[PDB]
């Protein structure tokens, strides 16, 4: 059996790169890195070139702080609740602003903020697929605490316009989250340029394990624990550290940032070319934009013949792609570096074979 | 080279039979338990194992609940959040009740907790090294929403009443947690027994990695996610489920339960005789009491020569342990399933050596 796997933004393949390096913290530097002695003294080195790693994917500065976290999920909530506390509650400023675009990490954060009595408006995705880079501005009330912007939709592909964003945060006084989950490794990412205060990202988006996690805070920006013993992480993230996780991390974000140009040349090539192919076949269109994508991602949709039936269709040939809400739900087909040419004319053939038998059924 | 291990209750070594385990999630079933297709499912029978595995060694019910987090810390501040969220804010229950040695991931979060007007209440420890299993009862003060409970200390080793404070809790109406990170593979833990509301663990003080735990939730109790985006774990802890993680976790549990009878027998055999060894020495004695402590630690103090010169003298000739708080530090030797007769014999050799060179320092 030979499988095709398209679904890159549900989790991704572990690099062997990423595995190999992890492996001997698994074996025997088995010690914990707060301890004095030679087990966690040895884990030293290794957890610095990994900080330092990812610090270099995000453009961040020596001056500022990359939390590990167990998820990007752990670091939205840690943005969300922190923000409440520190800005929400104590200083008045009971508002916040995010897309209905972000991902369920967020918006039930909001949605529990709400109840507790907090304010939050959820900027509505326009005809494009697309935030304006204005709605925000014209919902900055300055009781605004935060504003919450997804970098890159996991369900179309859509780039948000940060940068832009982060101007009119910077502008309003107003503190600028972005949950850049499914842009690493798929664009480049810089947080200075983003004027970004909090960006979260998650590892098993780009080649990493599940089960750890990033959140970029600014220096001189303060945000209350979520996980309090305040022992590890500059006393900002306590719990002893996931040491063969964190290795294994800083290598992904590495390789992901060195396959940029692959991704944006030859994978982005490889997407168009599924999806010129797909769309040769009875009312079959793309959902969005298709210029302002990362490029990995295509979400299709089929006249009449729904997505489940589709995916299910698929699976039953070896080929993994998942739905994506569009308004019928859509076809999520999200490559990686590893698919290869061959696999995609298989897909093509394979889909629209299915496709067929699907109509014939019809 | 070789280097002596006994710095156990501060992190372990993964069992060998547990990175097995783990290994083909990192290699090729990688796909995200949540997905539909063939990857999400693949997972599916191992996950279910796993967490067999986990329920049998609490002895919790198909009924209850037992939660994967990142680490106990995580567990805790769930907990303590989590019944300011539920029962603090919303019900007036505006009292918690803890202990003075729990781990500061539970302090640190009382702390805080206080700083938004709840009342906590630490009980003092005794000269037996204990709470009395009555301090509570004497604190119930109705208003009082939870009682926390370390069901053995970290540094002394030493076991608290659970159970008797788990009538106190049932009499009472309150709710009851035990934060047991170091009664796993030590002694047994039964949380039918412990009448636990809320138990936490860790997997790296049991022979699995660092950056997994577990908060057992009993039947019908609720809480307040730490985790908003209610798509894993029955909603109660959102984010992509670590699967090498967690399947290491239920082997290193169903190992650590296998190994009770050699915990008590071979392993606190092996402490006994380290402790009568030093115990021979100008002024050193056991810190607390030696009767109600897992079978693994010792804490021990030497007259006048500090605690950390000890442990920096023991790294030097490869030999690993802890600081433990004594009142001067005293040393914290915590020994495993993999440490032998001979290595105990050598520490205790080196142990003397050591002493008599600060001796002669003196
Ligand atoms: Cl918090
Ligand atoms: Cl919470």
């Amino acid at each position: 059996v030979q499988r095709i796997y398209l679904d890159n933004n549900a989790t991704t393949r572990i690099d062997p790169k990423v595995k190999e390096i992890m492996d001997p913290f698994l074996r025997d530097h088995y010690g914990n890195p707060s301890s004095l002695h030679q087990f966690g003294t040895e884990t030293h080195p290794a957890i610095a070139e990994a900080l330092d790693k990812l610090y270099k994917g995000i453009n961040a500065r020596d001056i500022d702080d990359v939390i590990i976290t167990s998820c990007a999920t752990e670091s939205n909530n840690w943005v969300l609740k922190g923000v409440y506390f520190d800005e929400c509650l104590k200083k008045g400023k009971n508002h916040i602003v995010t897309t209905v675009a972000e991902h369920p990490a967020v918006r039930s954060t909001c949605n529990f903020l709400e109840s507790l009595g907090v304010e939050v408006t959820y900027l509505p995705i326009n005809e494009h697929g697309s935030i304006t880079a204005e709605q925000v501005r014209e919902a900055i009330t300055e009781k605004t605490a935060l504003v919450s912007v997804m970098w890159a939709n996991n369900e179309t592909g859509l780039i948000f316009p940060i940068e832009e964003i982060g101007a009119i945060c910077k502008e309003k006084g107003v503190l600028f989250h972005t949950d850049a989950v499914q842009a690493i490794g798929k664009i480049p990412v810089d947080v200075l340029k983003a004027n970004a205060d909090f960006l979260s990202f998650s590892a098993h988006k780009f080649h990493g394990p599940k089960g750890i996690g990033g959140l970029y805070i600014r220096s001189g920006v303060g945000l209350t624990p979520l996980f309090h013993g305040g022992e590890h992480m500059n006393g900002r993230r306590s719990g002893t550290l996931n040491v063969p996780y964190i290795v294994g991390m800083g290598e992904a974000m590495k390789l992901a940032v060195e396959h940029l140009d692959y991704e944006k040349e030859v994978v982005g090539k490889l997407r168009d070319k599924l999806e010129e192919a797909l769309l040769k076949i009875p009312d079959v269109m793309v959902v969005g934009d298709r210029i302002h994508r990362v490029p990995n991602t295509t979400l299709v949709s089929v006249r009449g013949i729904e997505g489940e039936a589709m995916l299910w269709d698929l699976n039953r040939s070896n080929i993994a792609a998942s739905t994506g809400s569009a308004c019928h739900t859509a076809i999520r087909l999200s490559l990686s570096r590893f698919n290869t040419e061959a696999e995609i004319d298989k897909t093509i053939e394979v889909f629209s074979q299915a496709a067929v038998r699907l109509r014939n059924i019809s």
